[PDB]
């Protein structure tokens, strides 16, 4: 059935909104959040961050039509956005980045309030 449920249609839009953000130079912000490097590749991130999240992690849940509800898919967004900015320092553009994809998210659930 190619027809989704408001909820699911909701779920969507907010995901979409974060994923497609770009900035006034096109850059978007999304890019390095989709897919977290390996632990191989990044040793010091698992060792630190106890509950890893990506992006494509997000979209698997939500694909799998596994969200209840908003609420649970902006836990796990806000998990990421926090993992982000205590890996990386305050100074650094990855961690700029995860503050402005978290308004994104928060202004996206709010203008949506009355769907
Ligand atoms: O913190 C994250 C990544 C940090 N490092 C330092 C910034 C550049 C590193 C990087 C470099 C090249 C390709 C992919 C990722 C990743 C991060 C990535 C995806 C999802 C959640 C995250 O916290
Ligand atoms: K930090």
């Amino acid at each position: 059935s190619k027809y989704m449920t408001p909820m699911q249609q909701k779920l969507n839009e907010v995901y979409e909104a974060v994923k497609n953000y770009t900035d006034k130079r096109g850059r978007r912000l999304s890019a390095i959040f989709l897919r977290l490097p390996s632990r191989s590749e990044l040793p010091d991130y698992y060792l630190t961050i106890k509950k890893p999240m990506d992006m494509e992690k997000i979209r698997s849940h939500m694909m799998a039509n596994k969200y209840q509800d908003i609420d649970s898919m902006v836990e796990d967004f806000v998990m990421m956005f926090n993992n982000a900015c205590t890996y990386n320092e305050p100074e650094s553009l990855i961690y700029k980045d995860a503050l402005v994809l978290h308004k994104v998210l928060l202004e996206t659930r709010r203008d949506l309030e009355g769907d």
